Formats: structure tokens, sequence, C-alpha cells
């Protein structure tokens, strides 16, 4: 994982679940509890999945639910941390960027692996997203989508059309639906 983006969350595991559960964590593989990860490096996904692993154990919550509040979170720290990618922006244009955004946020790492978001417009008040990775992170995707809504201050439902493994990708596919209408026909 990105080393950038893994210290994202060891802030916002802070926000959430306090110093103690963190710190703690962290000892746990070894590492220095204050660590603060650098952009020249990049963190073995097992090592995430290892402190992941011990957040659960210590709050008692699920690891899945963890991700799930993480990738809500994580938006809040996203906006205070790379302002730019909010700046000036609405929910759908947001949403439709990430794709690209993570391609040029991983094009300097060698055998990058990022996740692929490609989204489509399918009604006047609709997108389609599918997220598709290795990495089997459809909960984290998915607090993603919804801290997005909360920080943006507009109101989204989501559908989650279809989830399942092809050729070795992990695939979740969903419908966007807008309160209020955010396309037009050109
Ligand atoms: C400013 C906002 C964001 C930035 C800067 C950003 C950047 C990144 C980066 C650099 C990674 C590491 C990828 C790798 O090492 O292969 C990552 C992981 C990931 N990103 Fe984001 N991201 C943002 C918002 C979002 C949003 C809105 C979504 C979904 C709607 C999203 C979905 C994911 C997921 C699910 C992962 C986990 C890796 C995986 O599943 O393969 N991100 N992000």
């Amino acid at each position: 994982m990105k080393g950038t983006i893994v210290g994202t969350w060891i802030k916002t595991l802070r926000d959430l679940y306090g110093n103690d559960v963190v710190d703690e964590s962290l000892k746990s593989v070894g590492w220095e509890p204050d660590r603060v990860i650098t952009p020249l490096e990049d963190i073995d996904d097992d090592e995430v999945r290892r402190i992941f692993a011990k957040v659960s154990e210590k709050t008692g919550k699920n690891v899945n639910e963890i991700w799930r509040e993480v990738g809500r979170q994580n938006i809040k720290t996203f906006s205070e941390w790379f302002p730019s990618y909010f700046a000036g922006r609405r929910l759908v244009n947001f949403l439709m960027m990430m794709d690209e955004v993570h391609l040029q946020l991983t094009k300097m790492i060698k055998g990058a692996t990022p996740p692929r978001l490609i989204a489509k417009p399918v009604a006047k008040d609709a997108i389609e997203m599918e997220y598709v990775s290795k990495r089997k992170m459809y909960d984290y995707f998915l607090g993603l989508i919804e801290g997005s809504s909360k920080f943006f201050k507009e109101e989204i439902s989501v559908e989650e059309v279809e989830r399942g493994e092809k050729d070795g990708f992990s695939r979740l596919k969903v419908r966007i639906k807008f309160k209020n209408p955010v396309f037009e026909y050109k």
C-alpha cells in the first residue's frame, strides 16, 4: 500500500479509536508507536492487515466494520492533508475523477496495482461506479463513498449491484443515486 495513504489510516485510527489502541497495534508489528510514514516509503499489505487485526482485537469490532468506519472517517483526513483534491468540486465530479487520481498517485511506483474505480453516468441523477482490485477492500470503498457524501453535504443512496471475484480481481459495482439531478443531456 502506498506509504502516504497508510499514514492517513494511522491518523484516522487515532481519531476513531484513540492513541492507546493505535500505539499498541503499531508496537505489535514492531513499529515505533510514533512512526511517520514518508512519501518515499510503501507498506506491505500484510503489515496493514496485521495492524488492523490488532485494532479489531482491542476494540472488539469486526475488522470489516473497522474498515467501513475508517473509510468514512478517512475522507475527513484526506480533506485536511490533501485539500487540493476537494477544492472547488462537487460530489459527482470528485467521484468521477477518482479512477484517474489513483493512477496518477501510483504512477511512480514500480509494479503499482492501484484499485480501479471507473464511474459512468447512467441517468440524470445517477452514476455507476465499479471497484476493481486484487485487494478485496469492499468496506473501505463503501465507507469512502459514504464519507464523501458527508463531506460534500450531498445526499446519495448507494445500491450494491454485485460483489465477487472475477479473473483474480475482486469487483464491487454500485449504483449511486443523487437526491437532485446531476447530469443533463448534451
Ligand atoms: C483525495 C482523495 C483520495 C486520495 C488522494 C486517494 C489515494 C489513494 C492511494 C494513493 C491509494 C493507494 C493505492 C495503492 O497503493 O495501490 C488508495 C487506496 C484506495 N483507494 Fe483512495 N484516494 C482517495 C479517495 C478515494 C475514494 C473517494 C475512493 C472510493 C470511492 C477510494 C478508493 C480506494 C480504495 C478502496 C483503496 C484501497 C486499495 C485497494 O482496494 O486496492 N479512494 N487511495
